[PDB]
């Protein structure tokens, strides 16, 4: 149909359908009178599988043979989504899938809507995970995901009467079958236990074991013939565990437990020791798979030049002790040649600047679960504060500062003090915060081993997040500058040469518009809802959070509602406002949130004066494959955050390489956005940084606000007097209570300013024409925010390793 | 190589060698420089799975357009063994796949013995049901085995120390080709509620929800292309179930433990509220499944025209007051249609006789959790004990002894009084347990309804246990009288005119040598013990239990040691005498018995004086896949039960099947298979049934044997003295105990015929041509014995329906 899916010859198509009937029938046991459509999506991911299997072994055998330096990626959290429509896109199948397919009667995007997705991820971390991962391949490093195979992802959300309700993801229940089991890649982790000292060094003994069996998926590269891998590590009971008899055989599911569920809150640190358990047996597993890898290449001196480790923030920080034991009780290595490996093995990448986000485990439960790895720990913290002493003599609140040891009623270990010691490069996630983890946060690490400090700004993957989600958008930019730029997105901005051609702006203006349609249109059927489709498309989709200020957006719906009621036969452009995301569980002002969110809703939608010009929507279980359909179709990207708490973001990037334009706070990635694409073609607003700072030292006052912004009063008023909840008039008062005396995120402050520029959006949507000049100018300076640049950044200045563009023979 | 294996064509190994390397590359993601031998054991056996699936489709679309009436096969046991072999045996696919693999340097028998047993069975009452699932597709019958998918089957047995250990039989570890998960058909089964009464009659309200997940494998039929259906119910959690958080998914395994573990007891109940939901969860999903069947083929009345449901034994009893329920509570029958629906669809087959085997659920734990389920039981109990008053009048004891609810402390119900109660039909096993039945255990019932009770022997398919386990003796077999055999077990009977034709004995005889050699390499390389194969091969194999005697066994054995000690440089028949068997984890003296027979081989085979002249091997581990390789090698089949004990044996046939004498009691099937082979050509002894009775009346006194048999005093005082057990001299002090004051089964009163009788095999055994004419008399009247034979009498006089040998198309 369009050329960017690539070509569908008479021999693929005949090939294919071939092999999508071999599939129904052997592999599925089905003839096509009893076929659901479950079963067509299962014989087409099978049929499109085989295409992959040649290039994943090919791959694999390369690697042997080359024997490059190699990469892990470790992560807690991998947020990939559905599999199928990726791994056509980068196989050039899509086109020939897609007739292969109608001509057997069946249409392939009903059936990709069957896949599930596999949400092992919380948001931004584990979606970085994915993206990078799809860079890694496409530019040919030798790269590996490791992580944990939950059986139970993010839990799906249903909202029941206004308010989250969470069911667990049984993602695994009708199969997966992109994984292939590898169960004779089995190791044992152990736990618990005791250490005693000997003659020849110390012994971890008396412990728990548990297998862990690795699952290995792969992923493809762009049209480069590699497929890379990612394997997760499924917890399994030894045979002889517990071995009265039924009891013991039941209770084989404690130590199966261990990767039964991921964790489901964002930037928040719960200090559970199930947590503890599968951060050890995800470190444990993947480094004894790497410490073989590289027996098969006595020598550790050239471990660094063959293995680099990357920590995808703190959780898997025990690498680092668990790297030394292996060395030194194991290996037999002293412990400075031993240090010296691994601060060269290991980097540490910052997601985070809340220090409610930061880990820090009582030294109680790392005491009882893994000693020797504390004994470790102790030794690496007395090393570094003689380092710390010698460099700065006298400075004692510096060696308290710095110690991984957080001295309290309950000791704990700061996991990030740990990292930055234990690894050669600390790097966070867009410039402006790179630069506060340098002046605040880090400072003291930063005067001490400067050299160790950089910057790596996020990037999302274009196959995905162009060419996949938005195929439209993608085919006019290529038919205007070719095919190259899904790997080079760089090329974009040669669209800067069309910001004046009529049919490109027509073009552009059209794909936006059939995206909106068909997203109304998916709202319609999945869940009855009406949506004007002529109306600005509003979005903010991301996890429920305070510091993200989904509240502030409230706070302007609510005022667009009032001016409405106040004038109701004025103009006002009219809004579509879709505000989605999940909260945590035990998050509960992120439920408060979601609750006023559709209360609003409530009031808005029904009110017969608004009419079609304001809709409030709680977009429901947002996740990767959601984001997928309401990016592309998004007019405004709302990221406003309050300066200095989001440490990137990658939304931001998503909607504006899809057609958005943004209206946020410099803040995170939007400040190198704005940069790129011009401050005049960016809504910015609100406080800065500095101004934030300004506030905290002579006191953040919201009354202040309350008292001089009559607009604001009213809508304070409205919520308290149980305007927007009738029935229960108290059901807001936690929100307005902490808005008046315990906002951390400042939101009044930065309400006026917000509002204003909401005028003056609304304003440029009035006009179609430069609304879309500007859309082309975000669009055209977008390629900096490609993850291949910035895979392309750790490769060349953290793991030492060139990337590549050539093709692996077919 | 051998003509029974069926024809090596050229188009046939090269598509199975080109359909190896495609389930290698593609299936498993392998190329051959990395495959594990596992690997090329998956690589064939999906190899061989394909040619399953046409014919499964073929066969289920048959039975839809034919409807013919289906027999539902309800056990909560299934022991299938290893199916690899069995397929290729089936679909005449063995030489074919040999050819195949040898040519691209693979051993298949080294292949074969990677698969794991699908141990989902304790003994005799579970391989029954494996072998009648294979004479069901060999008779062309619509049949399917309903039961429970448990992921741990029967322990695996590991000997320490000459003691027993139990470890989790964790069989689907490396994934199950066989089966087909069919995650669409899955249904909900209910447990605990309350019953409310209404109007419209009872409601079953409140309910915790269990899904019964199915999974399919296939059950090929020898060479007919029939390919039946096993269905095997898994237990899943439903997604908003206990829907803090986390626990909450954690407490998932709670409703999954249903299908975790088969309970490993043999002839004993222990009423485990887990295994009452076991019960309950198999019948709930097998009748939802069965009646939407019957709605695709109102009207109730035609129900046991096309329906027909065996219960195993007592263990899916339920399966009488469920259809019950739904028939009066959901499709509205009136009581007395729905009870005569029940009756006609349901018959039951008793296994047992040992009172602590029958199954007698306590009240309150029916009443907990299947509340409705215990109304119904009551009621139907009401309207029986009606009839038995009208029938019976006065016979108030008659009423007290056929109630379905026992009085006493606990009230219990007593299951199999609710099985002859609703089925037409009660069966026994062998000819003397099915009047045992009659006589004495159910002699009111048979009184009440004479018309219900008759017998069906048991049998074994002579596929697993001639063809498959035992290829040489079948050629050789088939040299002679053909192929026909195998399908129509009574022609051996021709074999009766080569009792006298010196080839056929020396062929029989050298089978049996090659056999043994075979056998005896395999406790080499295995387990690493040496025996004399020129020895005359004694087994005992069979579940560990008091009423099967194995002490009997252990006191032959003592003797012949002692006599050997006594007169050292006296010839004596050499024996390798080999008992094997596993004991239930709760069973003291079972296990007991087990460190007997080890510490009786730790003195005897170390005996400088003893030599190779005797031999004691305990059998670790004896499964399915054990024993096809044991009883091939076997000369002397065990079967000792006390008389009246053993229901049928099936074990016994498996023994005369494959070219071994049988030295036994009259009990179960024994006296049918000497009543065939002629008394002359087995060696009987001890106590008959009468004779048991006659001791019991007067009372059983040990102690007499005692004073009377010097032999046998002196090893009672060996066992007490601490001869057998020199570090813990009291260590059997049980076991002489239960033999002197409480043996239920007496085994002394059998000694003294036992030892005798053993006199007579050694002495035929010095004559090798007379005993091998003798085992030919055995194998030519073994016929009757074939499960074909069995489920021919269950079609007929059960069931109601013809079974055939014609083959559907291919
Ligand atoms: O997703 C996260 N962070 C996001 O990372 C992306 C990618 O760099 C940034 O764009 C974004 O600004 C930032 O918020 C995240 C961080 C820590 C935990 C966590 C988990 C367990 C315990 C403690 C914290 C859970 C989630
Ligand atoms: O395997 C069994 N019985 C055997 O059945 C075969 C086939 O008919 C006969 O040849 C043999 O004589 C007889 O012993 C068996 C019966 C009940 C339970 C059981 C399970 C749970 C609770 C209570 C009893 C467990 C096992
Ligand atoms: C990209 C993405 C996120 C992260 O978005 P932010 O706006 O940076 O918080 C979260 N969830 C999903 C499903 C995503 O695709
Ligand atoms: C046949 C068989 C049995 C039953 O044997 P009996 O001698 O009748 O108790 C038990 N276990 C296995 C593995 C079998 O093959």
């Amino acid at each position: 149909q369009i050329s960017v899916r690539g070509l569908a010859g008479v021999e693929n198509v005949t090939e294919l359908k071939k092999n999508f009937n071999r599939h129904l029938h052997f592999t599925l046991v089905k003839d096509r009178n009893v076929a659901t459509p479950r079963d067509y999506y299962f014989a087409l991911a099978h049929t499109v599988r085989d295409h992959l299997v040649g290039r994943w072994i090919r791959t694999q055998q390369h690697y042997y043979e080359k024997d490059p330096k190699r990469i892990y990626y470790l992560s807690l959290e991998f947020y990939m989504g559905r599999t199928l429509q990726n791994t056509m896109v980068n196989l050039a199948l899509e086109n020939a899938c897609d007739e292969a397919t109608y001509q057997l009667g069946l249409d392939m995007e009903e059936l990709e809507e069957i896949e599930e997705d596999a949400g092992l991820g919380n948001g931004g971390l584990g979606r970085l995970a994915a993206c990078f991962l799809d860079s890694m391949a496409t530019l040919g490093l030798a790269a590996y995901g490791y992580g944990i195979r939950y059986e139970f992802g993010i839990f799906n959300q249903k909202i029941c009467g206004g308010w989250q309700m969470e069911e667990a993801d049984d993602w695994l229940r009708y199969g997966n079958p992109w994984e292939k089991a590898r169960p004779e890649f089995t190791l044992p982790v152990h736990f618990y236990g005791r250490v005693e000292h000997t003659s020849q060094g110390a012994k971890w003994v008396d412990t728990q074991v548990v297998l862990a069996m690795p699952y290995d998926t792969p992923v493809p590269g762009y049209r480069n013939n590699v497929v890379n891998t990612m394997r997760l590590w499924s917890a399994k009971a030894p045979n002889d565990f517990n071995l009265g008899y039924i009891q013991a055989v039941l209770d084989r599911n404690l130590a199966e437990n261990i990767s039964r569920v991921l964790y489901p809150n964002d930037n928040f640190f719960e200090g559970k020791e199930l947590r503890l358990k599968q951060e050890y047996f995800v470190v444990a597993a993947t480094l004894q798979d790497i410490i073989r890898r590289f027996k098969s290449s006595t020598n550790f001196d050239a471990f660094p030049d063959k293995v680099a480790i990357q920590l995808n923030d703190t959780h898997p920080s025990l690498a680092i002790p668990e790297l030394m034991r292996v060395l030194v009780d194991l290996e037999r290595l002293d412990w400075d040649k031993a240090w010296e490996v691994t601060v060269k093995t290991c980097a540490y990448t910052n997601h985070t600047v809340l220090p409610e986000a930061l880990e820090r485990w009582p030294v109680h439960l790392l005491e009882t679960l893994l000693p020797r790895h504390l004994q470790i720990i102790y030794e690496i913290n007395q090393r570094f504060l003689n380092r710390v002493a010698a460099a700065f003599p006298g400075d004692v609140d510096r060696l308290r500062r710095m110690s991984l040891v957080e001295e309290g009623a309950v000791k704990r270990i700061n996991m990030a003090h740990l990292c930055i010691a234990g690894s050669h490069a600390v790097n966070g996630v867009a410039r402006i915060h790179s630069e506060i983890l340098k002046k605040t946060i880090f400072k003291d690490f930063y005067e001490l081993e400067p050299h160790k400090f950089q910057n790596k700004t996020n990037g999302i993957t274009p196959r995905r997040w162009l060419v996949l989600c938005n195929p439209g958008l993608a085919e006019i930019i290529a038919e205007r500058i070719g095919e190259e730029y899904i790997s080079d997105l760089d090329q974009l901005r040669k669209l800067l040469s069309y910001v004046d051609d009529e049919a490109f702006i027509r073009d552009v203006a059209k794909v936006k518009q059939e995206n909106k349609l068909k997203f109304a249109a998916y709202l319609e059927r999945e869940y009855k809802v009406h949506i004007n489709p002529n109306s600005l498309f509003d979005v903010q989709v991301k996890r429920i959070h305070e510091y993200k200020r989904q509240l502030l957006n409230c706070l302007h719906v609510i005022t667009l509602y009032n001016r409405i009621k106040k004038e109701p036969n004025k103009f006002v452009v009219p809004r579509t406002v879709m505000i989605g995301g999940k909260a945590a569980p035990g998050y509960h002002m992120a439920k408060m949130i979601i609750k006023l969110i559709t209360a609003i809703g409530d009031v808005v939608n029904h009110d017969p004066v608004v009419g079609d010009r304001l809709r409030v929507i709680f977009l429901e279980n947002y996740r990767v494959s959601l984001a997928e359909k309401v990016i592309p179709a998004a007019d405004l990207s709302e990221q406003i955050s309050t300066a200095g708490t989001e440490a990137s973001g990658t939304g931001n990037m998503k909607f504006m390489l899809n057609g958005a334009l943004t209206i946020g706070t410099m803040d995170g990635a939007n400040v190198e956005m704005a940069e790129e694409a011009g401050e005049e073609n960016f809504f910015i607003f609100g406080m800065r940084v500095e101004d934030v700072d300004r506030l905290d030292q002579r006191g953040y006052n919201a009354q202040e606000y309350y008292d001089r912004i009559p607009e604001l009063r009213q809508i304070i008023e409205q919520l308290s007097s149980g305007f927007f909840s009738p029935k229960q008039p108290d059901l807001f008062k936690d929100i307005v209570n902490m808005l008046m005396h315990h906002d951390r995120f400042k939101v009044f402050a930065d309400y006026e300013e917000y509002v204003k520029c909401q005028e003056r959006v609304s304003a440029l949507y009035k006009n179609p024409r430069e609304w879309t000049r500007m859309v082309i100018r975000n669009i055209a300076t977008s390629g900096k925010f490609s993850s291949d640049r910035t895979i392309a950044q750790y490769a060349r200045e953290i793991w030492g390793v060139e990337p590549s563009r050539q093709r692996l023979p077919a």
